[PDB]
């Protein structure tokens, strides 16, 4: 009953660890301890591997479409237990019901997207490219693959990890959140209810010693990982140097600009829901705002309407945004937003001292607009990770463009105007790949991995020249 | 007596024939006798498929990179001398000089999707779909292959001939039409320029026997032609009881459906050039249209948009309509006009009688309207193959519909209206997958294949798209179990 | 007492068929009675057709999606029934257990590759499938299945001999929510085929098996119009190389030439052993003594009885023209006689030799357990003689060498060649099936 | 007089370098002075920079279309002046007149797949996938043997959209020259195209200039990981097309003399100075048997200037090599291997003064010795023997970098269980270089590599 324990995922069965180190699972809105995660142990991670070896070869053996039914299973599954999951997502990262819900749904795409894949993984060939020559080229999974997700979506995260590599035919080892890995354990019992061969995925729970384990051994072909910077680039050094590849979205800080031009009902409207949504823990989301020309106007209305906002807990109905993931993370926002001030920025929102009735011992975070920000202020270089709008003023578009350029770790930006040459005007020049034209986060599906890139990833290219001639 | 003769194209090289047998080349604009054509002898003939023979092995064994590279050259070339080709055709064939440049167009764009086939050849290969059991799949060329061309492009389908018969590693021997062969010889010498190796494409004349002969001659691996529907269905005979496999687009009796809700300017004007554009000589033309309620009111506008036709020589600056391309076809359109008159069709304008000033000599035929016409009237069932516009008297659009999937051979269709639910109804009844909006007729998309198998096409294959590389190409699947424990 | 009655499936549920013509069908094991079959009438066959246009229309406007699901659960009940078909297809056609549960396999094969239709767009309208006795559930689930998921609804003939499969098939089918109207099985002789291609509201056609009713299908279908994908049957030629491996070789030319009585659509049924690899025969005929003759459910068989009497009495007189012509009859089953099924149609494993292109033997189709052999010098005269064969559509060649496989692939004229593997590709259809139900 | 000055190509205009520092460029067949190459100064490389910057707009704004007909009139003169391009490799380089012209011939080969990006560049919520250059681009030649490349970087990065800024090899420059005036000539607009020549100092600039957007290079490991490092520094997008050490593992019933000829035109071809050479040979099995052979058609080899009509391999590039050569033998003989033939006193008759190095064999060579962990970069082929196909397998394996391998067998058991045991992945099955063309993981990687790919998502309306 109390201190619920959360076991294992190795081979076929959900075996328990007899670890040290236990972690508690405490709820965003209450700071009640729900769950106990232990830090797997050595033995514990070499059974893993173990597995996942042994389970290599006869799912790799398996046909593409075999396998691919799989997939099809599990993501029916998923369907039929859309509820299950989210409620779990709400209950754990204290997200809203409806978030929990969008989350389980962009999963289900990007399993659809890997089900899809059967035909990508048929090689070429060029039969007498010369006199009695011919070439073809075939496409092998690579081995045992790996992912981590610090915090970030529980569900989303794994659900674009996993069946990827599960698709290219790999084994996968995921490391899931330390503080939200109910839904992991959830997804990988449904998936076992698919029919999924045992040790085709294992799971282990674990602090950073896990992570260091994962990028020492030499049995994990490749890693995937999603979250900060600093974590980002570590784990990327940590497997470059064993030879191991890896992928990690490293930043997402993205800058919304919004132009004299442009309708402020839905400008306003979607910059509130896409900065505040999720409380601004999400990883993509518009955090830094600039305004061009007469739109510094717009920051009355933008601070009204953020007003409007309804803080409360995932499960009450009528929420908008839910507490934040440990009070920890609260006390680091409350440091940056007391810097920030400190600095010369004027705080026009404060949220702070915010006080959801029913639940004051959540770790709950008002919606925060902070203005006259400059780049070299703390609260622009910093990621806040957090319900904080930080907006900053500018006179001319180049002047933003400037902006948006200087941001060394930048993959998604958004532009609101109705000008069409406006917006042509500001892709051809900004440096970010994946623009938005009145929209606050282009393809949200994590990214930097997909499509071409993820079979490239995950699959070596072995390439066959033979020349018979007697 | 010798009037200046076309040269032919065998083993690679521009000879002449020794045949004894010439065919005049008639200016439809004055009926003068511009060319004469001679029917390659047996000699001529065999020397170009031993020749097509001896350059296929060279050709296959030439990388598919290079060859798309001969017809990035080819295209060149043409883009270059486009205006002498369309000046060519507008000489032989007799359609006007924007006829002639669109021809071109088509024929340059046919090219340029031929360019494109680099992932069409190669194969696709599934390693280990089992314990030690790989597959591979495989392209290879088939062989010489013959293509026979209508009086109507003398461009564009050697235009689509040569581009995908080249490209898919075959070699090509060609027969354009004995009325308008300079086209053809004109752009195979810009193809030889752009870097084609002797061999690979070669050219005869011959107006049955040498059809007869193709036919017949084993070595042909396939044969491609366009045309009427009872020369389509007796080269297909001939071919398919030698074994040999044949495409055919036969005639194709296109309908456009008028809707009252649709741009009535723009409809009438459409329809007045798909109907008499090229003298209405082209067999994919849209010769017939169908009029639902209220389009029936504008007949006496449909006659004055043919009024205001120029009915002169292509040559000439604004020319609109132009002559027939022989004396036989002008006889033929005129038999035509005078049974659709017995049967009862109401022959709103008649151009029948119509001349051209300074150019009284040539075979010209005015823009002529037949309308209130139904599926009895004979002139439905034939093809007019001229500047002839027939509207069928309808009142619902299910009547329009049910009208259109009568006609026995059709292989294009559209409808002018601007509610998308109507659109949607008429597709989805109408017994037709190449449904247009808007146009008259569906600008070809060689990027696609070019479905048909109504009683206008024959053979199970089409001829460009993924049809044409399948056509002239052959799959070999292998599965290879390489195991010796 | 009375022997059961298989009905028609109408409306989405069986009926008993009106006609008198309540043709019997036989056990091949022991020639006994084990059910009757009616040939549909007019008003049985229209009524169907009536059936199938009524529920196209809802069939088609249901997304590619929930058809994906059907097929989906249609498989799970397959797996969940796979050895009561099983059953049921050695009570009904005698071939073993093993060769049954191959079928289903395919079966299952085949329905997961159709479910690979996510999207690639329109359904035709009412389609039309004639089977032949060679497979009586993997025919229907290479037909059948396809035109559904794709939109359209399928009227299936089966075969006239084996309807029970397919009938327990379209029951499971019916178990995993298939719209009542969408499939529509009748049963009937020539007649049925003829009043399928009159008819004008079918307007696809699958048929395989023999290749004159294949012609005469085609034929029937082109004169009234109708989309048929009539892959007739062909023969098979494999060529032994010295090199190669002599065990390997063997076991797998006794496998496909004898498996299932040979009677499946295509085998192995030739062999051509150039070079030395003619010293292989007495090898090759002590491992053809080795098969088992006896009763599909019997345990310990490798091969079963023949379809009917009057295939045994076919294959015997072809044997006899055989060896009367002057071939040599290396090893004779005509005579065989199975212990407590002396009654079967049972036929023991025959291997020919020395025989000539020209004779009876290679051209005719055999459709039984009898192997031909052909002796040669060189890979020349082997890859002549397999290209001389105007209906070959698949090709074997064993060898451990690389170039001399890929000469043989090269040269060869068939499509498909299976290097080191015999009978390649036994599903053939695909993405072309696509193409063929829609437009 | 004296002898001719290199100069550098800046803005279409061929300049001299006003530079003090100068290289000597040395005939391997006589080591005579035949010109000099400049250091290019800090001046000359911002101008060069600058006109690049300059010409990336009008480049970009031009259409695939005239790109392609630019690189289809290049080719042409290619095929022109390939007798020249020819000469002039043998020249400078001393490679044969024959493996010149089946140098240029790759080299026109890959300007033809370049010109195959036609359609593959163009690439209520819309979703555009443009594709756009990505700005100034450089290509550092290598920094031990040439052997084309200059046809593999500069031309896709021209039809791409791109401008690029070439470091030729400072050893080799003549031909570099002589391919930027036929490319001028073929109509590129002036600026597209810039050359600059220099030692480390000038890769040092490339890397650190912020301008660069790419960098590509191919050569040794050592200086294409400093590369690498010093771009990824400065957050250039860089690909290291690194060389590595190449296996081909024999098998007794391979053909006996079509291996051996293979085998000894691909270790001992172009005096073994190529990343792509089958530098050592793996003898499974009886395979052993086959030495005497080998050793026969090595001897078989004749050595001679790469002009003199009869010559299946030249010179070294520079007397260096020939002395790293000699001291890496020698250290695999005192290492306690053999040497089966002998090719350090080789003496060609009329250039006993050149750069010359007969072919050389050594046996009994293990996986720890120095031959097989350093790159030979010349006429030296080690032999290695095992017992089972496991072995060699694992041999091959073991070695750190590595892009090409090669197995001879006629058994396709073998082949095929080699070419999935085997760790490497292009792999040739009887021959020596699977893919004589930049793969180095060129083609869709280099489509995706020399451009920049854009989602544009909008929700624009008529409001």
């Amino acid at each position: 009953s109390s201190v619920p324990t959360v076991k294992l995922f190795i081979g076929g069965k959900f075996v328990e660890s007899k670890s040290d180190k236990w972690i508690d699972i405490h709820n965003p809105a209450t700071n009640e301890v729900i769950g106990r995660v232990p830090q797997a142990t050595k033995a514990e991670m070499d059974a893993a591997i173990a597995s996942c070896k042994r389970a290599f070869p006869a799912w790799a053996d398996t046909s593409v479409l075999s396998r691919q039914q799989v997939l099809l299973r599990y993501q029916q599954l998923i369907k039929e237990n859309l509820k299950e999951i989210a409620k779990l997502i709400t209950l754990e990262q204290g997200k809203t019901l409806a978030d929990a819900e969008g989350d389980v749904f962009r999963g289900l795409q990007v399993v659809e997207h890997a089900c899809s894949v059967t035909s990508l993984m048929m090689g070429e060939t060029m039969p007498s490219i010369t006199k009695d020559m011919d070439l073809y080229s075939y496409r092998l999974p690579l081995g045992v693959c790996a992912g981590i997700a610090p915090f970030n979506f529980p569900a989303m995260i794994p659900l674009w990890m996993f069946p990827m590599a599960m698709v290219c035919g790999n084994t996968f080892l995921m490391k899931p959140s330390e503080r939200v890995p109910g839904a992991t354990m959830l997804l990988a019992k449904l998936l076992q209810d698919s029919g999924a061969p045992d040790g085709t995925l294992n799971i282990i729970h674990g602090q950073h010693e896990a992570v260091n384990f994962i990028c020492d051994h030499p049995d994990i072909k490749a890693i995937s990982f999603v979250g900060s910077n600093k974590a980002g680039e570590y784990i990327f050094e940590r497997g470059s140097r064993h030879g191991k590849r890896v992928q990690a979205n490293m930043g997402a800080k993205n800058h919304g600009v919004v132009m004299p031009d442009a309708n402020k009902e839905n400008t306003l409207n979607q910059l509130v829901g896409a900065a505040f949504g999720a409380a601004g823990q999400r990883c993509m989301a518009l955090s830094t705002a600039v305004l061009v020309g007469e739109a510094k106007k717009w920051l009355p209305e933008l601070v009204e309407h953020a007003k409007n906002l309804r803080v409360n807990a995932g499960d009450q109905p009528g929420a908008d945004l839910g507490p934040l993931i440990t009070p920890q993370a609260k006390e680091r926002v409350c440091n940056l937003i007391d810097s920030g001030t400190k600095e010369g920025a004027s705080i026009l929102l404060d949220g702070r001292k915010i006080k959801v009735k029913g639940y004051e011992n959540g770790n709950f975070v008002g919606p925060t607009i902070i203005s006259n920000v400059k780049p070299n202020m703390t609260c622009y270089k910093e990621e806040i990770f957090g319900p904080v709008l930080v907006v900053l003023e500018t006179e001319t578009l180049d002047e933003a463009i400037q902006i948006v350029n200087n941001n060394p770790y930048g993959n998604r930006t958004a532009i609101f105007t109705t000008n069409g040459a406006t917006a042509r005007k500001y892709a051809h020049l900004v440096d970010v790949g994946q623009v938005g034209v009145n929209v606050p986060i282009p393809v949200p599906l994590p990214m930097f991995f997909y499509g071409k890139q993820g079979i490239q990833f995950y699959t070596q290219l072995k390439t066959i020249t033979s020349q018979w001639k007697e």
